């Protein structure tokens, strides 16, 4: 398995090309009937971050579930030991720009737990083989990885 570089996408398309991930759907805002249908992840065989303490990065789509604790396996596999980390989900205070899939429970934004740096180009070939439909070696300190909407 190669790594991914820094800035590298997989596949080396746009994200919401109908290739990768997909278009946009729309913001997903607490309470609405399409936040009803997001699904809480916790696998504790991932650590979240959840800096904001509301545990909204643990809201996801079914898919990106899915995509998410098979690439935590994958992660144990690869790393004795170590496990993923989710560092942005499901986005409530507005830092991503309009149409961006955080704002959808279609994207995360990941390190390793050990935040060891040397081991973010293999997470995201790791996070390819798991199946998510697009990954983005997004930052110098994180991968960016999406899915494709339910109603695909
Ligand atoms: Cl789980
Ligand atoms: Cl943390
Ligand atoms: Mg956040
Ligand atoms: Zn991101």
């Amino acid at each position: 398995l190669t790594p991914l570089a820094y800035k590298q996408f997989i596949p080396n398309v746009a994200e919401k090309t109908l290739g990768a991930s997909g278009r946009y759907e729309g913001k997903i805002s607490r309470n609405s009937e399409r936040f009803k249908e997001l699904t809480p992840n916790y696998n504790p065989d991932i650590i979240f971050k959840d800096e904001e303490n509301t545990g909204a990065d643990r809201l996801m789509t079914q898919r990106c579930k899915d995509k998410l604790n098979a690439l935590a396996i994958s992660v144990m596999n690869q790393w004795p030991g170590v496990k993923l980390r989710v560092t942005e989900g499901w986005d409530e205070d507005g830092h991503h720009s309009e149409e961006s899939l955080h704002y959808e429970g279609r994207a995360v934004d990941i390190t390793t737990s050990d935040r060891d740096r040397s081991k973010y180009g293999m997470l995201a070939r790791l996070a390819v083989e798991a199946g998510f439909d697009w990954v983005y070696y997004e930052s110098k300190a994180h991968i960016h990885c999406s899915v494709k909407a339910e109603n695909s």
